[PDB]
RNA sequence: AGAUCAAUGGUCUGAAGCUACCAUUUGAGAGAUUAUAACUGAACGCCUCUAAGUUAGAAUCUCGCCUUGUCAAGGCGAAAAU
């Protein structure tokens, strides 16, 4: 069945603006602006009012209708990123070897050393708009920060998957850098 | 003394050329991705690597490097003398 009409709306808080057109959104807030392209989905996105953005699908099938709330969630994450940003805190877990984490290339590359005692150096470049920080207060804590949740979480996952154990069962060789918390920059 | 013949008379050494892992020299890079592990994220107000969208990804695959390139819309240029 093709449902005639199905829509969902996103309401923007104060101090944020969106200016959507042609299925491209340009959210902007205190922490800068995020531009997102949604042209891979054929829905009508419009401004209904002064701070409400409606995403609507005409005659959609189950799979297409599944993407309305996906797009709305993406725009909500855009709002959150431009207001309070995203910060992923990761913890280093090790049995014997301290996992040494440093930043190089103008703080654009994360270098991991001594993971499980290996002499190889693991290098993770950071995407544009994402910064990293080694916590001086809390030991063995890395923090990845930025506006765009996609890129922040992608960098965090790159770091987490970089430290993988090989040829040893992972059920107790649990060393590695694991995302311990997903929170915001500004205390919410 | 010089040489000849014995279908290469025979023995020793034997350059040159040819030749031996029996000597010596040289043999390497990207791209898209598979399985897989993940990100964001609905469907299904929760979850979820998946549905849309995103990451990393290999003796595989394609290309590079390397060999041929008398190629029938007679494959296509530059340039010299005619």
């Amino acid at each position: 069945m093709k449902l005639i009409e199905s829509n969902d709306t996103v309401v923007f808080p104060e101090g944020v603006t969106f200016t959507v057109k042609n299925r491209i959104v340009h959210v902007t807030g205190p922490r800068g602006t995020i531009r997102k392209d949604f042209r891979h989905l054929h829905m009508e996105m419009e401004r209904i009012g002064k701070s409400t953005l409606r995403v609507r699908k005409w005659f959609g099938v189950r799979k297409e209708l599944a993407a309305i709330r996906t797009v709305c969630s993406h725009i909500k994450n855009m709002i959150k990123g431009v207001t309070v940003g995203f910060r992923y805190k990761m913890r280093s877990v090790y049995a014997h070897f301290p996992i040494n984490v440093t930043l190089q290339d103008g703080n654009r590359t994360v270098e991991i050393r001594n993971f499980l005692g290996e002499k190889i150096v693991r290098r993770v470049p950071l995407p544009e708009g994402v910064i990293a920080t080694i916590s001086t207060a809390q030991k063995d804590e890395i923090v990845v920060e930025g506006n765009d949740v996609q890129f922040v979480s992608q960098a965090a996952a790159r770091i987490q998957q970089s430290t993988a154990v090989k040829e040893k069962d992972i059920r107790k060789f649990l060393d590695g850098i694991y995302v311990s918390e997903k929170t915001t920059i500004v205390p919410t």
